[PDB]
DNA sequence: CATGAAT
DNA sequence: AGTCATTCATG
DNA sequence: CGTGCAT
DNA sequence: GACTATGCACG
């Protein structure tokens, strides 16, 4: 897996530890063969914080990290008879990149800490531009060609900005302070989570050889990497309920014009344009994203609809994404409605060449719709699915009634609505998860006890709990019988066909049947426990939810949205009622107006003209001078007149949801309800207490 | 690997063999379980009539279907062991189907007769298209009153409504009518011997429940299989030189404007954007084909630029296409020049959405500058990269001169000229090659000996042969010194960087270094034997051409594309001429013209009035009624008259080349000689005899 | 055993 | 993101 | 131990 | 085209 240098020398070898296998190759390309050797890390390094003594000796990158070192590790370790002068850890400069250094960091520092005391540590740094590594070099050097990452730069632009011992700029890992290097390691990569969040909340603000420490190195580098992953990765944004790499998908689809009206296209297509346009990362992930949204057994309200083998519920692998084909469902278009009249934030892609929507108009409450999960770095998400037609009733109320209680809220959202159904038990923790944003309900399987012929009876299985595995209940459920942990169980039989499902748990003839259901529901996943942790983006930050600043953040945004699409519209009607006034009085003076434009010298004097002798504007006398000879033909002056009106009415109309708070509320209310109406389904999931 | 039926049961229990894990997966979910079990065929099928019996025997796929079938192979066969009734075939409708249903058939006939003898062998066929379900054209215009390019776009509940639910399904049965002509129809498909193959293929090929006998399905299988690979995947056309997946990529990233003057583009992107609407094929062919053509060691002249790790001559994997960017080459531009002028024939793709060139223009003759290989059925191609300029400089005399020898044309084009360079040595063979399209030539590696210290002497390897990996050849070379085969080598040292190639053989003290370089050269790879197989596709035909059909049938095409597109110039100028003319009468009336379309009614009427009363054609009546408003100023009749006499003269030079075989002749010869000296390159290769 | 578009 | 196996012609 | 976006 | 290991919070 190394690849060493031509001859052994502990003064002048160098070793680098570089991200990826992609970009170990082109370091193995641009290297000095002489001295310098490459050491591919596929993937994330352990954490040897974190993880048990045995599973990180256990581990294939840090052994043959231990081996190519060649000096042992812990007590056992001399650096006396060390293998290299300087070991250089060269990663993307991305945040992924700054995790890996992060981590890779503190195994040189847990156990190999003379390496690290001796100043033997360094770490590359790659150039952000083309050579620039700053803005401020980028602008000096403007008196361009944005590296996303190591896998852009070719051999010969490595080795002259980042591997050549003479031009390269190295960070070089010392350690000032022991004891402030050990807390602040122990705290960033401890298995305490809280002293973590706590770090993170107080320091992280959400808004040719230089030496630099520990602390400062573990400071800037996991605090780039924790403020990326929270704001841009795993956390939804609490208005849409939806992660960067969701949004993306479903904006570029919509771009695309890949509508639930429309034909399907190939899922590579879609991926690929996904990924060049606005999600500079993996086409797997992405499209593991893309599958997940197909999946209507993990989405409540699925928004992606995909053709062939998109997985099932017994979790065997999906088609590759150069089998299946899809397209947005017809409920995420609702998703997108009116994104194209300016009612949501864009910013710029990492290409700097498209701007991208930073959220969602979202004509429906998607967050508590279909859910979100949820694993971030200092905190977490678990948000259930619920019914559309629930949380909509509960937003019309909240619309109505600011300051309503989670009481009355629950007359209309009484719970979680899993699409697959089950059931749900306890109503006292589902309000305390309503309120605070954590709490911890029980989800149960539907079932049905058949008596089968000679006096022996069969637990018969039609749900299951949500984001549970049929394949490895039945397994779970099979290995019972098997040990004979209970008695009772003659055989277990999944008879799922592609209409229903049915788990079938024939009993023998004279066995406790409650005694069996009641075991397979504590030791099996039959029944298991599901945990509120409503955490969403409001404003950047994260943020513990309950079902009140949920609903609020949704009727905001949504204010929002109807206000700045409102603006649109009328602007648009005012801009061409402004023109048809200027048409009807052209007609009154149309002979006069031919003659000025005869008169003119050009297009620019024509316009010039129609200003100072007429009174038009600048944007009249443009659709003026720019109307087709044969319009002088027409005299009508009646139908423009008929749009005057129609256009003056709807100014009106828009002006009023814009200065009246009323009129936009029951214009918001309006079309809830008709979401409401057109996607209203029955519940799957019962609630008991 | 297998999914099971719930039930065993020889009497009733199906076994369907997939193609493809997805498919397989799809085809686990559409199944009823109680009697449908699934085996995946991951792959192509090992030809079991081909390939030595110790590599059939360690076939995991063979072994699988043997240990499942329950009834062994070979003359250790019992019929009645057996454990499925029905034996089904399942692959994708496409022609790589076909031929797994050619393998497979050819492996139950060889060591389980007994099994295809009773007509437990059959053939599922899936639907074709989908509007209900048709697998016939004719039953898609009947039931007119989604084309499935395979089975990874199907839905479970679709597979198995169609082609998997016996009482809903087409089946085929695989019966062995006679034994005697179904061995030969065997044999000369898959058998060792490769010219009964080619006869066969060029003499029934033509080139342009129900039963069924097995030499019938064989002939019809395969007859599908062969044409395919041979005029629609593995051979280049004979014009432009490229194979469909090389055209395809090319004119999908001109059609992104993927080109050398843009910026580079996510490769993903481009593959994904060729996948869906141009090459329904994987991901990963499209990519490597893509990568290949960057790789300016295996191409003389690259047509992709590519950034980031495309690999290197030491055969190291370049990075994934979720990595690099990619764009066009300049010269890649002139093979796809004057292709928005309707000068090449095109032809509707899989989804008959959009249409696709079935050749390109091709400024330059890129079947022997780039050279092609090279592996078909029943044919194989290997032709080798040429210098640029003297393929250019051997066409431009031959236009000159259709009857040219080979001698003669040899005089500009000595041989080939590989990327690699090295030496040449064979110039006999390489006029045997010329004419008849066949021969063996030598390459040699380009050496010199430097002078060390202590009276040593060292070979340098600078240039090595053409497709030959540096990496393998190092240590080949290396293991002669280990094995001792010649005396006196030192040490092997690779020690090629970012700007050279460089194998320095270090050798001992008092060693015959004419002895040990002239052993490398016979026993490792220093030297090698390049056979020329100089096959293309002509007419719709494999043909084996020498340097004379190749260079006119490229002048013929070049031909038919100067003649196309100097009509397409030629009508374009001459409808904007007849606009000209009329808008030069305009000017002259303009007050005339205007007062009557002010009389006019509307448009139609403006148009009819100006025909009856100024006798101006349709074309010319609608250009001056759209004419917008501010087009009366711009009232200058003599520069009107410049385009008119510049028009004139361009369609006057176009009908001199569309009627005159010479004029046109020149126009060949001059263009190639510009792109002559905008892409002329010294050779590479040095030419012995 | 490689070569290169396919599975 | 690398690894793993087969087709096909051919020396 | 599995979860879902990342390497 | 499936297989294999890491991060991160959490019962
Ligand atoms: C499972 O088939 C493949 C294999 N194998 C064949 C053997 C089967 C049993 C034991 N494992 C190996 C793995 C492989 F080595 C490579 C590829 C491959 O590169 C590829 C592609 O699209 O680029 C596609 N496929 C699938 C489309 C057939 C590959
Ligand atoms: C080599 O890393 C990966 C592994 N491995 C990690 C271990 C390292 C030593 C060898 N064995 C395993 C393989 C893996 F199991 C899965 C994926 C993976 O799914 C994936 C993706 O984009 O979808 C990307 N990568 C690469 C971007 C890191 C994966
Ligand atoms: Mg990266
Ligand atoms: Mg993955
Ligand atoms: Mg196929
Ligand atoms: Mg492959």
């Amino acid at each position: 897996k190394l690849t060493p240098a031509q001859s052994k020398n502990p003064a002048k070898n160098e070793l680098y530890l570089v991200e990826g296998d992609s970009a170990g190759g082109s370091a193995k390309q641009g290297r000095d063969r002489k001295f310098q050797a490459i050491l591919p890390l596929r993937g994330k390094v352990i954490n040897t914080a974190k993880a048990k003594m045995a599973d990180i000796l256990k581990n294939e990158e840090i052994n043959t990290m231990i081996y190519t070192i060649g000096a042992g590790v812990g007590a056992d370790f001399s650096i006396e008879d060390a293998n290299y002068d300087k070991i250089i850890i060269m990663t993307d400069a991305d945040t992924d990149g700054a995790h890996i250094q992060t981590l890779l960091l503190t195994f040189f520092y847990r156990y190999m800490r003379p390496l690290v005391e001796a100043g033997h540590v360094y770490i590359a740094l790659p150039p952000l531009y083309k050579y620039a590594w700053t803005d401020g070099e980028l602008e000096e050097l403007r008196k361009l060609q944005r590296y996303k990452g190591l896998g852009e730069m070719n051999a010969d632009q490595l080795w002259e900005t980042t591997m050549n011992p003479e031009t390269r700029t190295l960070i070089r890992v010392t350690i000032e302070d022991l004891a402030r290097a050990e807390r602040r390691v122990n705290v960033l990569m401890g298995d305490k989570v809280e002293p973590r969040r706590k770090w993170i909340e107080d320091n992280v603000k959400f808004t040719n050889i230089q030496n630099m420490s520990l602390e400062d190195i573990m400071g800037e580098r996991f605090g780039r990497y924790s403020k990326y992953i929270i704001q841009d990765r795993a956390l939804p944004d609490i208005r849409d309920g939806l992660k960067p790499v969701q949004r993306r998908i479903l904006y570029s689809m919509n771009k695309d014009s890949n509508t639930f009206d429309k034909s399907y296209r190939k899922s590579a297509k879609s991926v690929g344009n996904i990924m060049g346009n606005f999600h500079p990362h993996g086409d797997s992930s992405i499209y593991d994203a893309m599958v997940r949204m197909s999946q209507n057994w993990k989405n409540r309200e699925i928004l992606v609809e995909m053709h062939g083998n998109n997985g099932s519920m017994d979790g065997d692998p999906p088609a590759a994404m150069r089998y299946t084909e899809a397209r947005l469902s017809e409920i995420a278009g609702y998703l997108l409605q009116d994104i194209e009249k300016k009612t949501v934030p864009f910013a710029w892609n990492f290409d700097d060449t498209e701007k991208e929507p930073t959220v969602l108009p979202a004509a429906f409450p998607n967050l508590l719709v279909n859910g979100s999960t949820g694993i971030s770095a200092g905190y977490a998400t678990d948000i259930p699915p619920h019914n559309l037609a629930e949380v909509i009733d509960a937003a019309v109320y909240m619309i109505d009634h600011p300051t309503a209680k989670i009481d009355k809220l629950m007359e209309f959202l009484p719970g979680p609505d899993f699409p697959t159904g089950a059931i749900i038990q306890g109503r006292d923790e589902i309000k305390k998860a309503y309120e605070t944003g954590k709490g911890r309900v029980v989800v149960r399987s539907k079932t049905e006890i058949e008596k089968l012929k000679g006096g022996k009876e069969q637990i018969v299985i039609t749900e299951i709990p949500y984001e549970i595995n049929k394949a490895n209940l039945v397994k779970k459920i099979d290995d019972v019988r098997v040990n004979n942990k209970v008695a009772g169980i003659a055989e277990v039989r999944d008879e799922s066909d592609r209409d229903g499902l049915r788990i079938a748990i024939e009993l023998k003839k004279d066995a406790n049947t409650e005694l069996v259901l009641n075991y397979l529901f504590k030791y099996t996943d039959l029944q298991i426990n599901y945990n509120f942790n409503m955490v969403a983006i409001d404003n950047f930050t994260p943020r513990q939810v309950g079902i009140v600043p949920i609903l609020s953040s949704y009727i905001a945004h949504r204010r929002e949205v109807i206000l700045a699409r409102s603006r649109f519209d009328k602007e648009k009607a005012e801009k061409r009622l402004h023109i048809v006034e200027g048409l009807i009085r052209v007609i009154s003076i149309l002979d006069e107006v031919i003659a000025l434009i005869r008169a003119s010298e050009n297009k620019a004097d024509a316009k010039e003209n129609l200003k100072v002798s007429y009174d038009f504007t600048e944007e009249q006398a443009e659709a003026i001078v720019t109307l087709q000879l044969y319009r002088l033909t027409n005299t009508d002056v009646v139908v423009l007149q008929e749009e005057e009106a129609e256009l003056r009415e709807k100014i009106a109309m828009l002006a009023a949801i814009i200065g009246d708070e009323r009129t936009m509320y029951n214009l918001m209310k309006k079309e809830l309800r008709e979401v409401k109406k057109k996607f209203a389904t029955p519940r799957l999931s019962s609630l008991e207490d």
